[PDB]
C-alpha cells in the first residue's frame, strides 16, 4: 500500500538523482534496490515507475489508462509539434494522421521499400571492404549513417549522403545539439544566462525546418511519381474527415519520422553487433543462417523473412537494451493498481523497459544472460512480458520497417564478413533519449563474397 | 539428386517393410542403411523420410513447408475430428482453437495447475511407500496411471483415480484398443479384408466408450465449484480474432485430444528417464544431490520445481533418445528445393524422423548414444533445428511446458524420496504404439523415509 521512494534533495525532491550522464541506469538501479513500483517527485511533477511484468500488464490496458507525454516528450513540440510521437490521444491530429499514415507500413508497403533499403545496406557493405589493413569500424556512428540514409531515402527519397562524410550531416548535429538541450531542460528557472542556450535551440531546430522545406519543395517540383511515406503524407485522405493532413502538421511529421526514423535503429543494430561478438555461439549460429537464405549478391523480400534466427537476435537485443527505455501512462478514471496502489485519475506512470524485460518470475533466473533461443517460439513469451515497441494503439507505427531493415542489413553483415572484438570493448551505454553503445569499435574481415 | 529407397514388395512397393511391431526402429535402421534422405512408397501414397539435421532445418522453415496429417494423425480423426493434433492448419477450428487455449498453458495457468499435479505425485510415492519388501516397480504402467490422472485432475477436474486400480480404467483400454486398430489400418497389406470386419465394428464402440466418458465430463462441469482450468477455457473462452467460442462439437474433440495427447507421451518419457537413470549411476546422483538440496519442504512448490535445472536437463536427454512422439509430417507449399539436390513439388510430402535427427553425428558428436545430460547446459551451443522432441513452429506441441513442470516435478520427488534398484539388469525392450515407451521395465525403491 505504500510506496517506496529514493533519496531526495530537499526542495529539489528526487530531481538530482536525474542529473546524471547515464539516468536510465541510475533508474534501473534504484528499481533494483526498491523493487516493481516507486514514486518520483521533481519540482511540480509526481511519477510512479513500473518494473514488473505483474503492475505493467494493467497499465497497458487501453481501458484504463491513456498515453502520456512524458517531460523529454513535452519539450520535444518545440520541434516536434503534434506529429505522431508527440501528440496527445484526443489532439485530432494524432488520430487523423495514425489513419492516413498507417498504410505506409503495410507489407505492401514493405515490399516497396526493400529496394531502397538495399541501396544503403550495399553503401556500408562496400565502405567496411574498402578498409585498409588493420583498420577498424566505429560501429553506432555508421550505423547511423545507415538508418539515417534508409529513412530519408525509404520515406522522403532525400539522399543524406551519410557515407560520403566523415563528420555527420548538418541536421543531426542540430538534431543532437536541440535533443542535448531537452536532455538540459529535465535536470535544469529561465535566468538571462540561458539565453544563449534558448537562441542555439532556436538556430537548431530552424536547421532542421530548412531541411523540410527543401524535401517538400523537391517533391513539388519533382515531377516523378513516388509511392513513399511523403506521398501518402502530401495526397493521402483521413477515411473519417475526408480531409488530408494540413501544412504545419506535415512537416511536423516529416521532422518526427526523421528523428524517430532513424536514431532507436541504429542503437539496436549497435547492441545487436555487440552481443554478437561477445557471445560466439550465437555468432555462428547467426552466421550459418545468413550464409544459407541469402544465396543472391542482393537480398530479396522473401529472402530477409527467413531470416529467422537473426530477427531473434535482434529481439533479444531488444530485451536486454530497449532502445527506447520507457514510455508514459496516465491514469484515465480513478483506479486501483495491483489491488493496493490506488491511483487518481490524471496520475502518471513510467515504463521502465529495460527493468520489465529483467523480471526474473518471467525469464526466470538469467535475465542478464544473451539468448536469442528465448525467443524460438513467440507463443511461449507471456502477454505483455516484451514491450521494445511501445502499447496499444500509441505502439511504435514503424516497428515493421525497423525490423526489416535491421534483419536485412544484420544478415548482409554476418554473409559478408567475420568479425572481431579487437579491443576486448567494455560495454559503455551512452544516454541521450535513447542508448547506444558508445566507443564500440570492431575489426571486419571481408569473406570476398561479391555483390 | 537421386533418392535412395528400400526393399519393395512388387505391387505393394514398401508397405511390408511396416509390417512389424517395431516400424520406427524398422525405419531408423533403414536410415542408418540409406543415409539422410529416403523415399518410402506404398499404395496410393509417396512420402520422404529425412534423418539429418541438415536438410531437417529447412524443412521446419514454416514460409516453405506446413505440418502434414499423417496416416496415422488421418485415421485418428475418427475420434480426435479437427481437435488441436489433428486438424489441418487451414481448418478454421485449429487457429480458433489455438487462440482460445493457449492462455491454459501459460505461467500463471501454470502455477494454477501446480497443487493438483502435487496431489497425483504424493499417490504415486504413498504407492511405493506402502509395498512390501522385495516388491517391486512397474515403472511405465505406474507412469501412465500419474500421468493419466494428473491431465484429468489439472485439465478437467475429474479424477480416474488410477492408483485405485489393477486393471487399466475403461477409458484407456478402448483408448488403447482404438489406436492399436489405427495402427493395424497402417500395415494392412491390403485395407478392407473381410477378417478386419469386426475390427471396424470393434473400432467404434470403443470410441463410443471415450465419447462416454467425455459426457460425463461435460454434465459433470455444466452441474454446479467456480474452476479455472482446461475445460473452463473450451467452454468459455473467446477468440479475440473471431469473438466467437468453440462450438459443442469441437469441444468434444478437444477433450478426447487432449485426455490422448496429455498423458501417453509424458508416462513414456518419465519412464525412459528413469531408465537412463538407473543405468548411469553417476547421473542418477548427480540428480539426486539436486533434488535433497531443493525440495526443502514436505510438499514441492511451484518454485523450487523450476529451479530443478539438472532434472530438467535429465528430461531433455530422455527425448533426445527416445523422443516418445517418434516422427511428425510437412507438406510443401510451393514447389521448393530440399538441400540444393531434392526438387519438392507443391504438395510432395515429408516424414521426420526425429529419433534419428537426435543421433546426428555432426551435430552430436562421437558419444551420441550416450546418456549425457550436460549436453543441454547451453542452448546457444546446439545448431538450429536439432533438437525437436516437440514438433515445429505453430504447430509444435502446446503442453510443452506442462509436461515438462509435471515429469520435473514428479522425477524430483521420486529421487528425494527413493533409492532405486535395478535388480533384473533390465534389458531395454522398446515398445510401439503411436508412442515410445519401454517395455517390462521394473525397478526396486527402497524409501529414504523423509515423511510428507
Ligand atoms: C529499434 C527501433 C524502434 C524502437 C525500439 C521504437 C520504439 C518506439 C516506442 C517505445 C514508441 C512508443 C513511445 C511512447 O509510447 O511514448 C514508438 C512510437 C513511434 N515510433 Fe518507434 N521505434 C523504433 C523505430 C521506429 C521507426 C523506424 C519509425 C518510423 C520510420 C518509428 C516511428 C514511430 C512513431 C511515428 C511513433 C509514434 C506512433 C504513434 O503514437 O502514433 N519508430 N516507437
Ligand atoms: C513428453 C511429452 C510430450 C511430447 C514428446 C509431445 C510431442 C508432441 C509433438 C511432436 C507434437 C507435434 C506433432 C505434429 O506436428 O504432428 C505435439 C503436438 C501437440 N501436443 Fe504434445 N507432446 C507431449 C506432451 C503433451 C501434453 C502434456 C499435452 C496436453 C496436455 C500435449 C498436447 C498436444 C497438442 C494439443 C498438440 C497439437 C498442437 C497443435 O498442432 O496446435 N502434448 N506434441
Ligand atoms: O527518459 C525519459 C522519457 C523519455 C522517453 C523516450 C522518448 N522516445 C524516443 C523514441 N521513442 C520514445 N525520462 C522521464 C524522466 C523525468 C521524470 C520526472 C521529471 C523529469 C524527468 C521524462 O522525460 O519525464
Ligand atoms: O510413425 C508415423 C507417424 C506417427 C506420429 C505419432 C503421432 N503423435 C502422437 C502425439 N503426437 C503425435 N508413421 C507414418 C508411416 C506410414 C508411411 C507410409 C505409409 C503408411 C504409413 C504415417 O503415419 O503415415
Ligand atoms: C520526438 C523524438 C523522436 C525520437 C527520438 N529518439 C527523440 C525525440
Ligand atoms: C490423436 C492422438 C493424440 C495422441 C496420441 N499419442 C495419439 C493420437
Amino acid at each position: 500500500k505504500e510506496m517506496p521512494q529514493p533519496k531526495t534533495f530537499g526542495e529539489l525532491k528526487n530531481l538530482p538523482l536525474l542529473n546524471t550522464d547515464k539516468p536510465v541506469q541510475a533508474l534501473m538501479k534504484i528499481a533494483d534496490e526498491l523493487g516493481e513500483i516507486f514514486k518520483f517527485e521533481a519540482p511540480g511533477r509526481v511519477t510512479r515507475y513500473l518494473s514488473s511484468q505483474r503492475l505493467i500488464k494493467e497499465a497497458c490496458d487501453e481501458s484504463r489508462f491513456d498515453k502520456n507525454l512524458s517531460q523529454a516528450l513535452k519539450f520535444s513540440r518545440d520541434f516536434a509539434g503534434d506529429g505522431l510521437l508527440t501528440s496527445w490521444t484526443h489532439e485530432k491530429n494524432w488520430k487523423k494522421a495514425h489513419n492516413i499514415l498507417l498504410p505506409s507500413f503495410s507489407q505492401q508497403a514493405m515490399k516497396g521499400y526493400h529496394a531502397m533499403m538495399v541501396d544503403i545496406a550495399v553503401q556500408l557493405v562496400q565502405k567496411w571492404e574498402r578498409l585498409n589493413a588493420d583498420e577498424h569500424i566505429e560501429v553506432p556512428e555508421d550505423m547511423t549513417r545507415l538508418t539515417l540514409d534508409t529513412i530519408g531515402l525509404c520515406g522522403f527519397n532525400y539522399r543524406f549522403n551519410s557515407f560520403y562524410r566523415d563528420q555527420p550531416h548538418p541536421f543531426i548535429t542540430s538534431m543532437v545539439r536541440a535533443l542535448d538541450e531537452v536532455m538540459n531542460k529535465l535536470q535544469r528557472p529561465d535566468d538571462p544566462a540561458y539565453d544563449e542556450n534558448k537562441r542555439q535551440f532556436q538556430e537548431d531546430i530552424k536547421v532542421m525546418n530548412d531541411l523540410v522545406d527543401k524535401i517538400i519543395a523537391d517533391r513539388k517540383a519533382s515531377g516523378e511519381q513516388s509511392d513513399d511515406l511523403l506521398t501518402h503524407m502530401l495526397n493521402g485522405k483521413d477515411p473519417e474527415t475526408g480531409e488530408p493532413l494540413d501544412d504545419e502538421n506535415i512537416r511536423y511529421q516529416i521532422i518526427t519520422f526523421l528523428i524517430a526514423g532513424h536514431e532507436t535503429t541504429s542503437g539496436l543494430l549497435s547492441f545487436a553487433l555487440y552481443f554478437l561478438v561477445k557471445n560466439p555461439h550465437v555468432l555462428q549460429k547467426a552466421a550459418e543462417e545468413a550464409a544459407r537464405v541469402l544465396v543472391d549478391p542482393v537480398p530479396s523480400y522473401k529472402q530477409v523473412k527467413q531470416l529467422k534466427y537473426v530477427g531473434m537476435v535482434l529481439n533479444e537485443a531488444l530485451r536486454l537494451w530497449p532502445t527506447a527505455p520507457a514510455f508514459s501512462l496516465y491514469a484515465k478514471e480513478d483506479t486501483v493498481l495491483g489491488g493496493e496502489y490506488p491511483l487518481e485519475k490524471g496520475d502518471e506512470l513510467m515504463v521502465l523497459i529495460p527493468q520489465l524485460h529483467r523480471d526474473k518470475t518471467i525469464w526466470g533466473d538469467d535475465v542478464e544472460e544473451f539468448r536469442p533461443e528465448r525467443f524460438e517460439n513467440p507463443s511461449a513469451i507471456p502477454q505483455h512480458a516484451f514491450k521494445p515497441f511501445g502499447n496499444g494503439q500509441r505502439a511504435c507505427i514503424g516497428q515493421q520497417f525497423a525490423l526489416h531493415e535491421a534483419t536485412l542489413v544484420l544478415g548482409m553483415m554476418l554473409k559478408h564478413f567475420d568479425f572481431e572484438d579487437h579491443t576486448n570493448y567494455e560495454l559503455d551505454i551512452k544516454e541521450t533519449l535513447t542508448l547506444k553503445p558508445e566507443g564500440f569499435v570492431v575489426k571486419a574481415k571481408s569473406k570476398k563474397i561479391p555483390l
